[PDB]
């Protein structure tokens, strides 16, 4: 019943599938193919992107009744509301907003990277910078199993799948800190989450669009 | 008492600075001043970045007591919910989430424009563009004198800002939507707001920073 519409790809839809997952929820997807070079048409997408009652057109998109939701951010607040999984004292609220900001920022530094046809050449850049940004959000963590204290929540699929996602890119990123790599042994080893990995419906790669130089396939 | 530090540029502070005043928030600004080309100097900020108790050392950021906050986003939600201007009903709740980010997404597609070497050569695209983002906002809008509704909320100070820097940029683009020219004039015309806009403390220009092709002064 409940429509998640994006690419074929990992890309913003991962924290949300995977929120979707460990909620319990109810639905279905559509995914849109994107042709290859040079074209890469996108006519499966814009052939019904004005037609589907969204108020700012974009992909993902959620579609649960009456509700018609675009952005990756807000599509991942109203299931985590819709399930308590937010936080609630004010401390957490706003470490959940600056969170999920920060993750987004750092989320567009690799997407920027990685689209790039000097990707080669820019690279060793980002490489350099990585333990420094890791570094900050295993600060952040500290002790805590999740990234707001107890409780799991929303910007924890969100961290998953940008540090996740970083492992990938270099996978020894992580080694230096240890409390990453558990947040990612234990976000893997929720039940809802393991079997999901296990089944066909989970989609890790590829990361980004056939557009990229990397993550493409 | 409360501390907000940024640029001395209009930038991602503008809605900040303009929703500090609407709910009489007692602050002080710490402004840092970029050196001019070629090196464009940032020492004032590099020289404290880490001396300020920020978890992700960024610009903005406010200091309130205990605390300490970074993103724009954050920083408005936290102001926001200290006077009640937030979505109350899921789908206030709803809109907001994605005009939060919609109108980030706009904001960047200018910011990329015109930082751009390429001014020039990119701008007629993006002018190309701009009436159909323009529209989208217009319909969403509507006949409501707010973009939540009958309160006015913190998205209001981001939209503000964004549609306001476009008219800026391109007078004439809000000619064809009367609600949005409505709407600049509604929150200009705001007690609180119009008696900031005629202060010292008013800083509309410069747009962005010295490194822009436009808005750099
Ligand atoms: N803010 C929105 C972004 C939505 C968006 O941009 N959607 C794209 C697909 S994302 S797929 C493309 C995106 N690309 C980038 O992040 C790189 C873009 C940069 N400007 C460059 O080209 O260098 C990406 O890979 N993202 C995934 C990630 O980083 O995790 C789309 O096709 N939208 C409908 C339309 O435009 O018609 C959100 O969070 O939902
Ligand atoms: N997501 C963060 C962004 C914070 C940020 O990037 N801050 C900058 C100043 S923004 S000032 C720079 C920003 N530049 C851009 O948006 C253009 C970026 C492009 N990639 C390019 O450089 O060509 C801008 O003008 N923004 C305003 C607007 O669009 O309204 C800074 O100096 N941070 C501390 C540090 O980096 O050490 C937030 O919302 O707070």
């Amino acid at each position: 019943p409940m429509t998640l519409g994006y690419w074929n790809i990992r890309g913003l839809a991962h924290s949300i599938r995977l929120l979707l997952e460990y909620t319990d929820s109810s639905y279905e997807e559509k995914k849109y193919t994107m042709g290859d070079a040079p074209d890469y048409d996108r006519s499966q997408w814009l052939n019904e992107k004005f037609k589907l009652g969204l108020d700012f057109p974009n992909l993902p998109y959620l579609i649960d009744g009456t509700h018609k939701i675009t952005q990756s951010n807000a599509i991942l607040r109203y299931i985590a509301r819709k399930h308590n999984l937010c936080g609630e004292s004010e401390k957490e609220q706003i470490r959940e907003d600056i969170l999920e900001n920060q993750f987004m920022d750092s989320r567009m530094q690799l997407a920027k990277l990685c689209y790039d046809p000097d990707f080669e050449k820019l690279k060793p850049e980002y490489l350099q910078a990585l333990p420094e940004m890791l570094k900050l959000y295993s600060q952040f963590l500290g002790k805590q199993p999740w990234f707001l204290g107890d409780k799991i929540t929303f910007v924890d699929f969100i961290a998953y799948d940008v540090l996740e996602r970083n492992q990938v890119f270099e996978p020894s990123c992580l080694d230096a800190f240890p409390n990453l790599k558990d947040f990612i042994s234990r976000f893997e080893g929720l039940e809802k989450i393991s079997a999901y990995m296990k089944s066909s419906r989970f989609l890790p790669r590829p990361v980004f669009t056939k557009m990229a130089v990397w993550g493409n396939k």
